[PDB]
């Protein structure tokens, strides 16, 4: 049973657009359903996929195989399980985003790793988001041949997602439901969501404004000596006092929103203290499998060779 074994290598639920997508693929060409769109929208399935593809069964367990890095771009955090990548020259590709390990994808994100760090939605499931990406592609093409087999998925991709009820929106009514409850953008912009309640008691904001903290990594980042890096890393060492003091008060999601914007922003220098912020922060909020995800992908911050199965 694939789609056991897909759920429990990575210790999440699929959503059912996953499944049924993986068909709608083995109908467009059933002897590689993974590279379907290869030709006509340069895309490939991945990632859990790769299980339903199968491709994980030629190697002799023990493995080793982790799932939590595979197709684990740079900036991908915890939330972010990658399902369909592009060209490797700029890293695009889309994964389903997840508040919490508990709980269904919230929408699919897409994300250019050699670009930058932010995170877009891309519609709520895979079939919305490879409409949206074909159409981009409609604009593109000067081939009329290739006009009329991107017209020809896109006919199908509707009409699977007509009779399934998929919407095909980039932005759906439950994912605007989803962003009310966002706290804070953070650096990838796809926002933050943890618990509010009545009393305010659930999250607080950073004592600098995201504009001001990139102004401090940086110098961190720029610092031309150690002594230099200690000085210019005060601040966030002063943030992370006041981290604590949230912890303390049960505001769990500022030390998630400080611990994602350094890893946010990319720099190793900032891996210890993200490692101390992020675990904690997702253990607190009860999301363990994702302090257990970004443990493993800061021990392994990977800028190619991220295929566990390659």
């Amino acid at each position: 049973d694939l789609r056991k074994e897909v759920e429990n290598l990575y210790k999440l639920s699929l959503p059912e657009d996953f499944y049924h997508f993986w068909k709608f693929c083995e109908e467009l060409d059933p002897e590689k359903p993974a590279d379907a769109l290869a030709t006509s929208l340069g895309l490939r399935l991945v990632g859990p996929y790769d299980i339903l593809a199968g491709k994980h069964k030629m190697k002799k367990k023990p493995t080793g195989l982790n799932c939590n890095l595979h197709w684990r771009f740079y900036y991908d955090p915890p939330e972010f399980q990658t399902i369909i990548i592009g060209d490797n020259k700029t890293q695009y590709h889309m994964g389903y985003f997840r508040d919490s390990p508990d709980e269904l994808p919230v929408y699919v994100g897409t994300n250019e790793a050699k670009k930058n760090c932010i995170i877009i939605q891309n519609g709520d499931n895979v079939f919305a988001a490879i409409k949206l990406f074909l159409m981009k592609k409609l604009k593109e093409v000067t081939d009329r041949k290739k006009i009329s087999i991107l017209k020809n998925i896109d006919e199908k991709l509707t009409e699977a997602a007509r009779k399934l009820g998929y919407s095909l929106e980039q932005r759906t009514v439950k994912m605007r439901q989803r962003d009310k409850k966002v706290v804070t953008k953070t650096f990838h912009g796809a926002g933050l969501v943890v618990p509010v309640d009545k009393n305010d008691v659930g999250y607080r904001e950073l004592p600098e404004t995201d504009a001001d903290l990139k102004r401090i990594c940086k110098a961190v980042v720029d610092a031309a000596s150690d002594e230099e890096r200690l000085k210019a890393f005060a601040p966030i060492q002063e943030m992370m006092t006041f981290v604590q003091f949230a912890n303390d008060e049960c505001d769990y999601g500022m030390g998630l929103e400080l611990g994602m914007d350094l890893f946010c922003y990319g720099s190793h220098y900032f891996h210890k203290v993200a490692g101390q912020l992020l675990p904690l922060a997702y253990n607190l909020l009860k999301r363990d499998l994702f302090a257990k995800i970004i443990e493993d992908h800061l021990a392994s911050r990977s800028e190619e060779n991220i295929d566990q199965l390659a």
